[PDB]
């Protein structure tokens, strides 16, 4: 399967999204 969005998810841990 594809793990996108795992890899968003932990890419997203050290690129925080804040504001």
């Amino acid at each position: 399967p594809m793990k996108k969005l795992k890899l968003a998810l932990r890419l997203a841990a050290k690129i925080a999204p804040v504001w």
